[PDB]
């Protein structure tokens, strides 16, 4: 469901966000919820409609954009999964 989408979205977004803010290593807590999170997506069958009504396929550019590695990783492989899926 997009719910769904949008839920798991939010919890990547507030742990990454987080981690960025109070200056986090990849040891830390947060940098793991945000790992879990982004995983969890991957198994979405997202469609494009969902991307169009969610936005969360360009919301995920940003933490594609974090400053930590892990999380920047994970962020740009999730979306590789999602183009071929929308494509």
């Amino acid at each position: 469901m997009e719910s769904d989408l949008i839920d798991l979205f939010e919890g990547a977004k507030k742990a990454a966000d987080a981690a960025a803010l109070d200056g986090v290593t990849s040891s830390g807590p947060e940098v793991s919820q945000c790992i879990d999170a982004l995983k969890q997506l991957k198994k979405f069958p997202v469609t494009y409609d969902t991307l169009v009504a969610t936005q969360v396929g360009k919301k995920l550019r940003s933490l594609a954009k974090h400053p930590v590695e892990d999380i920047k990783s994970v962020a740009t492989d999730l979306l590789e999964i999602w183009k071929k899926v929308v494509i």
